[PDB]
């Protein structure tokens, strides 16, 4: 029952964003509900097909922490924990890789591919597309080893951009070999920001389960729609557990040269379309300042 | 004040049409009000930039009958008329070409180019892009010569598609040489359909000053949103003066292989966006049947 | 302690085979011991790097039946069996895909990649590279359904050959969607022959755990080094359980246009090099006749 | 009745100039008689086809001052004059553009195209090929505004050279938008020199209605066949009204890097061929010194 | 002392021939005086540079009968003769190849290369560019073997056209292997016609030591400037010893699809330029009829 | 009678060298016995086909001193000698060029081409592929002129690499023009090293008639399998007449950037294969140090 002139206004408003994005890379960190509820996940897959059919170049990075825990429990693999961290033994790494690449990534490739021959699954292992470096975590303020977990080290930017030039949507499971060929599991938020910077992405989108960034949670009036890196970096020691990784990734990407990073509400159906192609978006847009 | 979920629905509905149009040619016959009121004309130019920034390949064909008459009166060139037709003397042809290519086309190239280096003006004279063949008209049921007017004869499909592959939007003024190099003026509606067929266009759009096709004017309930060629060809001897050329062009194009032709309401702001990227459109869609 | 002139003779003997294979596809069915003992598996990976560094285009197809059974037992998933066949429920399919693509294929990609950025893992799901069609099996001479198992239906030959032209070695896990997007598990021997035919491969190699084809097992003197399709098809109803699938795949590939198919001894270190680059080989070579 | 050995000598003498010009751009300023008498104009068009069929890349820049005045008088548009200059109102600009691009350029495109699909008409408006900057003129030694007239500001060298690489002969009407999109009329002599410098032309040719450059008009013995920029710049304050713009353009182009500039006698049939492919030429050749 | 307007007429007359030849192959049989007198040979080399610098694609085929005889006498190699034919022993073949490719061809490559990096020497041996088939000759009306002499059998048209596309002028010495790799000497006139047909040449030029074709030698009034294949084939049994091979080659080439073949006066300086770029030429032009 | 596992070991040992050489240039100086005994020469030709069919890019440089002397004696051309050097008169140069390019090079092109359309003969004259500069020699410690002999001056690296990219094996006869077009004969050892450096070759191979480099001839225990440039340059004033040119060429090439140079035993059948694809080789390998 929607009037024609309203349809026209919504469509026309996409023009400056289509201009900005045409022929550019967009890295999208996929996770949370958008990946659990069927309506949200089918809409997310459709939105990747949408970007491809505008001449835009999406790259999807996904996680799967809860799926990994679920499979480890099904296999009866007792975990060892340091602080809040499971130690990633070689056994845990094999399960993580098999879950992320062999199950979670598979769901997204198939959903996207209902729309066309677009998606292709990859890890850092394939064609040496990226490497990992082992990382410690701080437990009680002391650096602590927790096994085969790492950060992205180097990215085969040319090989990655060749795949995207071939018209493919890479669906990335974040595992990668270190310099000695030992595969590590990389946090998908930190990986998304590293890939965005390495590929020269125009935007980085990170789907979360909240409306946006509250600077003084739980004050409702502290929600912000736009913020620059300087202001944001001052509030990062203030933020709550959950938002800290998403914010750190937005900061590293935009300071690393990505023109804008977006923390968007993955509970909103077609949140990717709303963030990219409306003026208001549906979350918090981060830019340099 | 428009809710996010409504913005999402309008945007998401474009997906099947972006899939269908990506990398395809769309010929758009530009005329009437869309070319006279400033808001409509700036929106039309913006919509050509829109298609280009989705990876779609627009080709604009324009007329300018009233501008030609206006200039002939300013020059004091007395016309000779047979039935309702001005005879196109060599003098009239020179004025028509100078108005269409040197004024009317120039307005559209500049408007479009406010958005980027897209538009390029051309006639059939440039690079022998298409030729004309002289045509008679029927006056009182007898074939009548009215000077240097013609139909499109042959199209340099390769050279045309090369220009479009270069990322340009051709803005076409319909003049063209015959086999002896004598330039003729071609009716812009018939030319648009000839170009659409020659280029293998996915759609032909024809902007008119009415909501759509009324099959039994003035009965309001005879308006139709979709119709096939068989049904439409049976009503063409019934239709009113104004709709006949637009309908004949839709019939020739779709029978000539163009999957769909559209008679759309040029009085609707961003009518091109509404016709292409909504399910309902804003006019009459013609397909084979 | 090997004399120079002997080294020269072995190397020189490779010339006619390098001529025949340069720029050609070779599909290699990887399985059995060559995939279990560490020395054999590292040699197999090195041989894929060898072919790549001669300008040859290897494509590896692998199975993993025993790994799938092992994982199903670890998960406590009770199987239902018809004749000798496990029914592939949707649950069993998910485990099979996660084992084949997320563990077995991963081992080979990494081993190969110790030599360079060559290997890339793929299934039929990625970029719609190939499709599956559901297959029944004969149990007591009646066609029997055993769940989500299939044959290769169609192959995206162009997209596959593009990946190989990019200098990559595809490591193929044989899962693929049917026409409705439902993923099936395909027997890796039948898949290797289908891929070989579809890609226009020069040779198909199938690694087994025996010296070659005995036409009258267990008679030692019935081993053959070369045989044509006509003679071989007459003995297929005679052969033993294990050799039947390998022989059927060789027959379908060579009749399907692949110049030669090879059943080679995967227990021989560097068996791929020996089969391709010596006159005698190390198994049974099948050609049309 | 011309002896064979004389034909051979004339042809052979072209060799060093064909070597120098092969694959190079030549900008030709077309105007005066060469554009008014039918024999001269058909010969000029034939010479553009000649250069194209030697692998040379001509670019034609034309004026049309007298045609513009003629049309303004036919329309009854009263002019306002400052010194010797007509003020270019928005009305005058529209007429100038419609005359230059819609009539004058059209004649040349058609003449050239009698020889092949070579010529294409363009202004700075098309594909943003070049921009204009507003210019004052000195009237009684004080800077004076005379409306929408300008100099070439920037040139889309890549897009221009792409058109020429496509085998086309651009026929340029010198109108162009300023940074705000407002179209200006540019003096065709100054534009030709700007285009020559921007495209890296090997030569700039300027057709005039005199044998060449007389350094002390009217002394017959002051005619010169070659002169360098240093000597020429010293005589520019000495020269007569008519030669000053042609000389200033030759100076700016050759100092701007064009190896040679030529003021040639447009009254000589095939003057372009004579200047380029004989040692003596038919005018004055300017080089750096 | 030649007037400008005469220079213009000679140059302008080349236009239809430059149009016809642009981007086309011209095979030129080089021999006789044009290869002995220094002025003629330097002019011939300059004319090959001329064609290259018009975008034309010359291919030079040369002989060297007298040079071969001279070298055989210097080596004291006694000849055996059947009728008028020297038997080409393996020894004679080695001398012929070393003279033609190692001396005669070398002179032309160097002369041409004074003008640029154009010429490249080749025989049928190089890259298997063409093969030979052994030929008998008729001695007293009986077929007679005279050793390792042959006709062109097959031509590597693609490899030849690749060399010419690279901007090179092949200078061809007519030796070539038979199917068993045994090199034969091929008559350069017959080879030129075979190469012209194989490459799809626009013209074949054959330099001789006479004004043109006299149909009734020695009657001065029997000289002809143009003749078709039908008329010419009727006079071939009439012609004199010397003209027969040149005429047979023109007939085979034009009947084989080459639009025109030319027997031209190699004693005329720059005869190639005169034949190609004047209406009258300097010899006899053969076309189909 | 060679066991399979031995064949496998020899083949597998080639892998690191195929990796190092894939897509790289190898310059091979061909001379001595490898060019005189039929078995050695056919094996050398087969080895050039081998490298080509691994994706390696061989370039063959040959000499022919003894063949030149033999031909000069057959022609009765009295030589003039300064020290041990024949003065290369213009006559001697013509014979040298005709022998090297017209006989010696021809043998190798044909032998190689028994394997495919690979070999192409060239000198510095063809396409100006390289130039020569005149060189004096030291006779009794005073610089002495000995006619038209020279060193390589400059190399058309792009044109050379284009030929090799086309899949051809250049067979180079070392003659080349100086800056004035006068052709000189260049020592083939010095030329091979100059070409290797200019083309960025991975290896330079020089075939000699000895096992390798003896540092204290005739002490059998002074033979060395590997040596660096620093150690080698200290022994060059110690070495014997024959080895000095081969050693000087290895030194200039490796210091000039070629990773390794090899003096190998041309009396060993398939010595090229043994040197490149075994760890031990068959001679002396020189590297920087
Ligand atoms: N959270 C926001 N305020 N988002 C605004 C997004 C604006 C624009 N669509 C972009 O992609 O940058
Ligand atoms: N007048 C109509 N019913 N139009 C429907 C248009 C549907 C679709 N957007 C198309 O471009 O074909
Ligand atoms: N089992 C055999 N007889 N094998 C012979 C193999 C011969 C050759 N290397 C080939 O790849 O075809
Ligand atoms: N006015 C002259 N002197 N002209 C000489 C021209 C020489 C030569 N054809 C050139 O294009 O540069
Ligand atoms: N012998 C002759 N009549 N020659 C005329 C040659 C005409 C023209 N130049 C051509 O190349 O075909
Ligand atoms: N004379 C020697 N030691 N040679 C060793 C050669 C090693 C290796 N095949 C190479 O090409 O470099």
């Amino acid at each position: 029952a929607l009037p024609t002139h309203i349809k026209a206004q919504v469509l026309a408003e996409a023009l400056p964003w289509l201009k900005q994005l045409h022929g550019k890379v967009v890295v999208v960190k996929y996770g949370g509900n958008a990946m659990t509820d069927d309506t949200l996940r089918r809409a997310f897959a459709a939105d990747m097909a949408f970007l491809r059919n505008c001449g835009i170049h999406p790259v999807v990075v996904h996680g799967g922490g809860p799926q990994i825990t679920a499979m480890l429990r099904r296999l009866g693999i007792e975990g060892d924990f340091k602080g809040g961290f499971r130690v990633t033994t070689p056994e845990v790494l094999d399960v993580a890789r098999m879950v992320l690449f062999g199950q979670v990534g598979r769901e997204l490739v198939n959903l996207i591919n209902a729309h066309g021959p677009y998606a292709v699954g990859i890890t850092g292992e394939d064609a040496q597309l990226f490497t990992a470096v082992r990382r410690s975590v701080t437990v009680d303020g002391v650096a602590t080893d927790i096994g085969l977990v790492g950060d992205v080290d180097q990215v085969n930017t040319a090989a990655m951009l060749d795949l995207v030039a071939a018209g493919r949507i890479p669906v990335v499971s974040t595992l990668a070999p270190d310099a000695d060929g030992v595969v590590h599991n990389i946090n998908a938020d930190t990986a998304a920001a590293a890939v965005a910077e390495a590929l020269g992405a125009e935007k980085l989108l990170m789907l979360t389960d909240i409306d946006g960034l509250y600077t003084r949670w739980p004050d409702r009036d502290s929600l912000v729609s736009e913020i620059d890196t300087g202001t944001l970096a001052q509030l990062l020691p203030t933020l709550e557990s959950g938002m800290v990784p998403k914010v750190e990734a937005c900061l590293r990407a935009v300071i690393g040269g990505v023109p804008s990073a977006h923390i968007i509400d993955g509970r909103v159906t077609h949140c990717v379309l709303v963030e990219l192609f409306t003026d208001a978006g549906t979350g918090t847009k981060v830019v340099r300042g």
